[PDB]
């Protein structure tokens, strides 16, 4: 919570679907170890891409009505957003590497 948006259900839609451009969203949850390793690499990336895209998270435990909605099963999943319309999906674990280089590819 400085760059990131703390997603809810009901937030979903202004803050992901409305918003005039690219916004990663994390699917994630307390428990799940690979979404806990992610987490300082997306404080990480929401500093580094300031201006590209926004950095937006929710937890599928405390809401539970989203990630149905993008057919999510295995977290840590990653959805790239464009004006609200699915771009890009990455499931599970990957490295700050790893993930410039899918947002890089994907954001363009």
């Amino acid at each position: 919570s400085d760059k990131i948006i703390h997603l809810t259900d009901d937030s979903f839609d202004t803050d992901v679907l409305k918003a005039d451009g690219a916004i990663l969203v994390d699917f994630w949850a307390e428990w799940c170890g690979p979404c806990k390793m992610i987490a300082p690499i997306l404080d990480d990336i929401a500093d580094e891409y300031q201006g590209k895209l926004t950095v937006a998270k929710l937890n599928i435990d405390q809401n539970p009505g989203t990630a149905p909605k993008y057919g999510i099963r295995g977290i840590p999943t990653l959805l790239l957003f464009k004006n609200g319309e699915v771009a890009a999906t990455k499931v599970g674990a990957l490295s700050k590497g790893q993930l410039k280089e899918f947002l890089d590819a994907n954001l363009a």
